[PDB]
């Protein structure tokens, strides 16, 4: 629940990936401040060079750090499933290109929130925008649309990421998401709402390994009932 997220929380991220047979690993570390909706992480490709553009991994690499406004806190499934955690699964369909399938478990290991991911990508084009590394190193702002999945006792989400391509075009990545709690504990199943997400990508000038520094802000919105500041 909310009590685990009231301060600054250390984060660890571990990804094992395989895209068109190219195997790679990513590790990240940082901290999250759910009260302000802020995440700061640094990621390293521990196997060498990354075979895909860093931006294509941003969404895969802990929505429990979203800032839910006071009047919406009963719609925060992610924190309600902690510390035991949840499984997050996605299909990410890159328009005119391949598909990522991801499975992650997000849970606390003591004081640390840990996101452990497996990623499998198939059907990518050798000189498409992904395997051809034609995406700009930046990120746009997007909304993540959430709805309850009573039958799986969790949530579904959908959104479309727009990756800037170096030639001025846009590479769409359609996201279909499911989250299911780990274990049988009670959870909060929300009304429809969304997460507004901003991200800033940068580099550590003293880092020689292939890496990504990330700052992210995430707030929940889309429900108005109970927000008295909106009356007048």
């Amino acid at each position: 629940g909310e009590e685990l997220f009231t301060g600054v929380v250390p984060i660890l991220v571990e990804l094992d990936g395989d895209v068109n047979g190219h195997k790679f690993s990513v590790r990240g570390e940082g901290e999250g401040d759910a009260t302000n909706g802020k995440l700061t992480l640094k990621f390293i490709c521990t196997t060498g060079k990354l075979p895909v553009p860093w931006p294509t991994l941003v969404t895969t690499l802990v929505q429990c750090f979203s800032r839910y406004p006071d009047h919406m806190k009963r719609h925060d499934f992610f924190k309600s499933a902690m510390p035991e955690g949840y499984v997050q699964e996605r299909t990410i369909s890159f328009k005119d290109d391949g598909t990522y399938k991801t499975r992650a478990e997000v849970k606390f290991e003591g004081d640390t929130l840990v996101n452990r991911i497996e990623l499998k990508g198939i059907d990518f084009k050798e000189d498409g925008n992904i395997l051809g590394h034609k995406l700009e190193y930046n990120f746009n702002s997007h909304n993540v649309y959430i709805t309850a999945d009573k039958q799986k006792n969790g949530i579904k989400a959908n959104f479309k990421i727009r990756h800037n391509v170096e030639d001025g075009s846009v590479q769409l990545a359609d996201h279909y998401q499911q989250n299911t709690p780990i274990g049988d504990g009670p959870v909060l199943l929300p009304d429809n709402h969304y997460l507004s997400t901003q991200s800033v990508l940068s580099k550590d000038p003293n880092e020689k390994r292939d890496h990504m520094v990330l700052l992210e802000f995430v707030t929940a919105a889309g429900i108005t009932h109970g927000m008295d500041e909106l009356y007048k």
